[PDB]
This record gives structure tokens, C-alpha cells and sequence, in this order.
């Protein structure tokens, strides 16, 4: 019974990382409580000043990654501040019931409410808002983002031996669809409501205008790269709330790959290039063997190069020549 | 040898339902007989009364579930009325040879044929028809379905113990691509003959108008809904002869799936969201823990919920507050 | 270390061929040695005529498979004759470090270079031209192939036991993007370097105007079929550098199937349709049971028959009734 289990409070943070955890836990079942302030606001998602009329859990896209066990149970207060204009919820797909929560966290602005699920099934699992009627929009404009939920005894790899990650990083893929006016340059709109209609209309298109990482163009490149050291294992938390997707490391693998994201289920080893469902989240685990900078994207390359699926990991060490050497540099042809 | 073996003849049902069967069996292999017949007709496909120039399997999109059990035969009657207006066939993606069996099941309206193939492979798979020159607008315009093909002692686990279900409902997903005219409406044909060049062009964008559950919009939503109970497992079929989806049961999982359909395979546990390829069919189970309304969707938010690729399941019984609880309702913020 | 190992130089074939090479091997270790050479070139990739300005490793799309064994060490000299006009380079999925390769082989027209990477994971993967700023435009355009690294002892099945194939099919899939005027017709570009901006334009829709097997619409058709006998077991090898493809054999199956294309890792079996993300290479084996022409081709038919993406394999053998018999013939309805 959840009325006689410790309860635990959690501070989540921001996006690429994620808040402290254990993976393998001697400790019991816990209720785990956590909050988020959901925000709208208007943001600049590309290098030439496009915005979006966004929506967000707690002010990013994605929504932080929320951490727990399995056997523990999530405890969420979702607060919608009366300085938003529409409504709001939470549709978990790490719970049983009630549209995942929806049902039950329908909050107006000025409104708050607490949900309660059993985190009974270990993985990475999509939460995004889910408003009747209105549930792509709110979706594709930012409010997703991932529970994941450890076994109680760590990772395991397809002969059950245990695995671990050094660090995570968590990254959101959001397929953007900015309307343009009859001058072919992209709508700016004052209000939220007022970018619904054109929006649905390039919607229905299927062709996203932009599809980013974590809120923008180059939000994890350059100066916001994610870092690591040779011989550190990293797990990469990738969710798509809304289209499929296609990870990949350059220069790297997916040394052991959970693609559909349900940790009962045995990793695969080795692959070049994973898939993400549109509506899942997934994790690889990767240890650098080589120093540099490795680019993580989406390998539709017009995806990731022209609309905007990719990061960057800058990773210090010793080179290892045995892994790659340059025999011969470029140079004249005999 | 098939001709020595015991002859059985089942009677097609419906869908969403599946004819009768069962799962485990101490019977030895037989030859099922099955038999169907080919209609094309006009079919309104969504609430404001668009009509697709359709083809079908037995009046209905999909056409009906043939189940049968590994090592058993199929035999098939295919009849193509003289009141159709094109040939048609079938290919079997459970057969081995002739390309499915539609080299074999070329059929002229007014004609009929009977195809016998071994269903020696496990698995839910595909059937459709593919005449020569015009295969991809025979399948889009609704030609298409599902056979099951059953283990001998039914379903198992990856560890090799049994599962089952209960109940089993079966789901075509149809992207569609009807044409508009200049004042940008959907056009309607007087033929089917009429339909095609126009469809084609629509078809080469790559982009449906529409993407339907079980022929329309709706179908399986509100009255039409799937229904189950607590404690019940159902099994989910799901097929999409040419283009992949993505499905989600909302407030529930992939209790145990098989995304690629192929049953001596172990399947997945605790999807989310699972793949089914086009041309392709997959099946997952799940025991429901929670009443009430749950949505079964293709989780492109876009594709189910603007262009139609949604249900419902309707679930009885009582609610369980350890797997869920609202623990502070909706109320003002303090 | 490598630079005691003896060095093995291997002679490249054409696709869909695969150079001569032993599955399990009593071999150790090699440095195995293979050198490519750029060429771009206008080719022309469909029925009517459409040219696309191409670039190529070794003047084929896709480029040549290469093979070794794990723990071997791949050693390529890339050349880029003079009478090139762009720079290139190669990434090799199957390498670590260096982003594939590509920072170590950037090679202008008139320059080479030799990279050694140690090929320490089995698998197929993709390799492919990505110099910095024009990765998408380099792949789509055709610099795209397979490395394939076969475990030292061949390939297993999910209880470890040994498969083989007695052929092996190379297959590239290629989403093209060929500009129009508004005449509506396919521009026709004098250089490579005057097709970029109007094809980055294509690109960005997402829609490819064409997807073709091995640079064209029939490449693998007709008198250019692959070829199989009954009781042989072929090995298709399905690279696609871009973009997903689904890939199915009409009147076939995957009898084992690592689709994300890592040996390590169990293969499907019995498999109607199997799953290439873009930027990967998968690997099925068939063994035929039946005679005839079969189709090997991407299950979006749209993509497959309008598109392109579908080719032939001609199997010589002897019918077997036990897996398929044509009972009644096409014939009036009673
Ligand atoms: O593997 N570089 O996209
Ligand atoms: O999980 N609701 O799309
Ligand atoms: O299975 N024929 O596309
Ligand atoms: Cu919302
Ligand atoms: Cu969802
Ligand atoms: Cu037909
Ligand atoms: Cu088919
Ligand atoms: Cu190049
Ligand atoms: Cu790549
Ligand atoms: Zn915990
Ligand atoms: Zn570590
Ligand atoms: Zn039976
Ligand atoms: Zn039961
Ligand atoms: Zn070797
Ligand atoms: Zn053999």
C-alpha cells in the first residue's frame, strides 16, 4: 500500500542533463515527489529569428527528465500559473490509467492538481500534455519529455550482467511546423492562440519546418556541446513525443541500445543507427574509446544538416591509433 | 501430404472481431477452407462526407482475419463478381511461391479461383492484391487484410512459458489519397475507373489525405468501440500494407508484443509504442489493470488525431488507486 | 598491434555482386588493404530520361562492399582524380574515432589519403562521403556503400548455432531529389556544382522525386535480375545511407534477419517485411523453396512501384505442391 511508503522529494534540472540518481538501489519503494510549472512563451528556434508559439513543462523543451524505480511511485503536482492562457495535463505513458493521467490533471490557468501512478514497468517512457481536442498542438509546440524508470537492480545486458552508465544526457526531438505568409517567410505571431490555425494547416502537411534538438537550431553544438572522457559510459535518453527518429553517433555506436526504450527487454549491441517511435523514448549506452568531437543526430541527414536533428559531444582523452591511425594524409595523387 | 489431411471450413466474421478459434490445440494439421469475395464500392470515409472509390476483401477494410495453425493449409476461394470492374488476385504474405499466390489467383470479374499454400511459418501477416501494372492503388484503395498464423501449442513468452488472450480484435490502418479540385475540395468519381489518374498523383506526394482505421474516420470510436474488462487480455492485430505506423494504447502498454508479427520470435514487454513496417502486420497483448476509455492510436499525434488514425477501447470494472490516484484534484493554485 | 599483422589486398566488385570473401575462417588477423576512387558523373536514373548529376565511390551507386572479419583492420586508399570538382572524404560507420574517418580523408580533386581503422564490431554498416557543410547533398547524390565485418566463426542463429549463405546480394536504396522548372519538367544541370542550390530546395521537402536501387528505376530488373537456384540460401545486404525502407521479398521471407544489421546481436526469423533506418545496413538470409520470378522491393508501394525501389530475383528449381498448388484455376463463377 502507497500510504505507508517513505516519500522522497526530488529537484528536477534542465535538459541536456539529469537530476541525481542511484541506478542500482538498496533502498525499498518510495513515493517520489516531484513538481512542474508548466510555461508558454514564445521562442526563437533557428539561426535567422524564427519563433514558435511554444508550450513547456517547467520553461524547456524538452520538459526535464523525471528519474525513479521501478516499485516506486510518482507523485507529480503540475501547476498551470493564471499567466498562461490555455489549459493543460499530463499524459504519462510510464502509468496505467486514465489516459496516462490526462483525466485526472486538467488544470486551467490559475490551477494546479497532484497525480499519483505506480511506476510498476522499467524504461524510458514519453509524458506530454494531452487536452482534448487539441492534443497534436500542444504536443508538437514543446510539452513533452521522459520518466525514466530503473530496475530497482541497475541495467542489464541480454545475458544479464550488469551495465551502467558515468552520465546522462537527456535529448528531445521536436518536428516543428512554423506557418509562412504569402511572402514565403515564417509567420510571427503576438499570442499563442493566434498561430493554432495556420499551424494545423502545415500540420496536416506532414512536413515539419524545422525539427530540433532540446528547443533550437544548435541548442547542443558549439559552446552548448555535451561533454565526456574516454573511457566514460554515457547513457543518451532520446525521446520523440510526436515522429519517428533515427540516432546515430559519428565516429561512435550504440554499444548497448534499448531502441523501443523498455529496459526488461534485452539491449542490442553495435548498431550504427537506432530508431525512436514517434510517441517513445529510447537510450543507448555508449563508452568513448577515442577523443574529439562526435556530432549525435538524426541520420536523415536533410533532418539533421538542412532542419536541425543534431548535437555535438566534445570528449578529451588520448587518441588510440590502434582504433584508427592516418597512414597516409591527404596529399598528391601519383 | 496436404491431400491425405482432414478438410475444415471456417466462416469469415467482421472486423474488428475474429472468427473463432483456438489457440493452443491437440489437433493434428488440416486444410482450412476459406472463401472471399471481391467489392468494389463507393465508401464515405470521414464526417464530411468524402468518398473514396474503394476496393475490398469481403466488403470491408480491412478484409476479414483468416486464422489457421502453423503447419496447417490454407485454401482459398477467391470469387470476383461480374458486377466489379477490374481484375484482381492475391498475394499472401504467410505463402511461399508465385509471388504470394497472386500469379495463380488472377481473376476477371465474373471469374473465381482456389489457392492452397502451407502456412508453415508463425506470425500474423499480411494478404492484399496486387494485379500487375496497378498493385499500389489496389492496396491503398482498401485490398487488404490479415492471416494469423498460430503455433501448434499457441503463444510463448521469451522464456518459453504460455501466453494467451481472451479476446482478439483486428485493425487495417489505410492511408488514403484522395484528390481535390480547383476550389480545393475532394473530388467525387461516378467509377472507379475514373479515380485512378487523379489518385496516382495524389499517391506519388508520398502525403495521404487521410489515414484510417477500419475504412473511416471514426470507425472504431464512440459506439464502434472496441470493448473489454478488467482482467481480460486482448489482442491487438494491427496491419498497414504500405506505410509504417506507430501504435499506442493510451493509459495501457505492449504487455507483450511482437512489432515485425512473426510469433517464433520472443516478444517485446512493456512498449509504449511499438512499429508496424508497411506491409506488414503485428500483434500485441495486453491485460487490462484499469476501466474506463482508453484511445488506440498511431502515435504520429497528427496522423490519429487530424487525419484519423484513432480508436477506442471501452473497459469495465473497477478502478485501482495503487496503479493510480488523484491525490489533489484540480483547484486554484495557492 | 596492427603493424605486425600480414597485410591481405583485395581485389572490389561491382554491386549488386560482393567480392569473393570466406564466412567463418581459420584465418587471424589481418590489415586487409582496398582502395576506392571517386567519380562524379551525370547518370540517368529513370525511363525517361531524367539525368541526376551523381557522385560516386568507385563509379557505382551504392559504392562496393567491402569484407573482413572482426578484428581485421581495414586500410582504404581513397583517391579524388583531378578531373573531380568537389572535395570528398568517407565516414565509415564500422570505424571509432575521427567521425567515421571523415576528418582523416578529406581529399580535394587530385589528392588521396589511406585510412586504417580496426573493424572490431560484426556487422553490415554503412560508409558514405560527408565533407563538412554538404554531408546531405554528398549522400543523396550516391556516396554510399556497405562495409560488411563478419564474425571471425561466420554468423548464428538466436541458440548459437551456424548459418551460411551461398550468395550474396549487394542492394543500395536511393532517395533522389531531382529538381523541376515550371515547365514541370526535371532540370537537366551541365555541372555538378549548378544542380546544388535548386536540389537543397527538393531536399527540404522531404519527398524524394525518385527512389531507385543500385542509381536507377530497373537496375535489378529484368535482364539485370538477381539470380538464385532452389536449395540456395542468399544473403541480401540492403544499405540505405538517407532514409527508412522497408524491404520485402514477394513470395518470400527473411528466414533470418538482423535488421539494424549487427551479427552480435540474435537475427528474426520468418519475417514478411523487415526495417533498414536511414543510415544504416541490414542483412537477410532466404533460402528458396520455389522456382520463378520473385520481387524484391520496398513495401511503400507507392515508393516501390511509382518511386522505383523494387528489383527482381529469377530462381531456377522445381515447383513444390506441398507449399503451393494452384487447386481450381481462373475459371466462370457457377
Ligand atoms: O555517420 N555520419 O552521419
Ligand atoms: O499517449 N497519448 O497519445
Ligand atoms: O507482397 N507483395 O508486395
Ligand atoms: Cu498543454
Ligand atoms: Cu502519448
Ligand atoms: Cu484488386
Ligand atoms: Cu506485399
Ligand atoms: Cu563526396
Ligand atoms: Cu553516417
Ligand atoms: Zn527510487
Ligand atoms: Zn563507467
Ligand atoms: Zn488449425
Ligand atoms: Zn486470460
Ligand atoms: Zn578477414
Ligand atoms: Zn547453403
Amino acid at each position: 500500500d502507497a500510504d505507508k511508503l517513505p516519500h522522497t522529494k526530488v529537484t528536477l534540472v534542465a535538459p541536456p542533463q539529469v537530476h541525481p540518481h542511484e541506478q542500482a538501489t538498496k533502498s525499498g519503494p518510495k513515493v517520489v515527489e516531484f513538481t512542474m510549472t508548466i510555461e508558454e512563451k514564445k521562442m526563437v528556434i533557428d539561426d535567422k529569428g524564427t519563433t514558435l508559439q511554444a508550450m513547456t513543462f517547467n520553461g524547456s523543451m524538452p520538459g526535464p527528465t523525471l528519474v525513479v524505480h521501478e516499485g516506486d511511485y510518482v507523485q507529480l503536482t503540475l501547476v498551470n500559473p493564471a499567466t498562461n492562457a490555455m489549459p493543460h495535463n499530463v499524459d504519462f505513458h510510464g502509468a496505467t490509467g486514465a489516459l496516462g493521467g490526462a483525466k485526472l490533471t486538467n488544470v486551467n490557468p490559475g490551477e494546479q492538481a497532484t497525480l499519483r501512478f505506480k511506476a510498476d514497468r522499467s524504461g524510458t517512457f514519453v509524458y506530454h500534455c494531452a487536452p482534448e481536442g487539441m492534443v497534436p498542438w500542444h504536443v508538437v509546440s514543446g510539452m513533452s519529455g521522459t520518466l525514466m524508470v530503473l530496475p530497482r537492480d541497475g541495467l542489464k545486458d541480454p545475458q544479464g550482467k550488469p551495465l551502467h552508465y558515468d552520465r546522462a544526457y537527456t535529448i528531445g526531438e521536436f518536428d516543428l511546423y512554423i506557418p509562412k505568409g504569402p511572402d514565403g517567410k515564417y509567420k510571427d505571431y503576438a499570442t499563442l492562440a493566434e498561430s493554432y490555425g495556420d499551424t494545423v494547416q502545415v500540420m496536416r502537411t506532414l512536413t515539419p519546418s524545422h525539427i530540433v534538438f532540446n528547443g533550437k537550431v544548435g541548442a547542443l553544438t558549439g559552446a552548448n556541446a555535451l561533454t565526456a572522457k574516454v573511457g566514460e559510459t554515457v547513457l543518451l535518453i532520446h525521446s520523440q513525443a510526436n515522429r519517428d527518429t533515427r540516432p546515430h553517433l559519428i565516429g561512435g555506436h550504440g554499444d548497448w541500445v534499448w531502441e523501443t526504450g523498455k529496459f526488461a527487454n534485452p539491449p542490442q549491441r553495435d548498431l550504427e543507427t537506432w530508431f525512436i517511435r514517434g510517441g517513445s523514448a529510447g537510450a543507448a549506452l555508449y563508452t568513448f574509446k577515442q577523443p574529439g568531437v562526435y556530432a549525435y543526430l538524426n541520420h536523415n541527414l536533410i533532418e539533421a544538416f538542412e532542419l536541425g536533428a543534431a548535437g555535438q559531444i566534445k570528449v578529451e582523452g588520448k587518441w588510440n591509433d590502434d582504433l584508427m591511425k592516418q597512414i597516409k594524409a591527404p596529399a598528391p595523387i601519383p
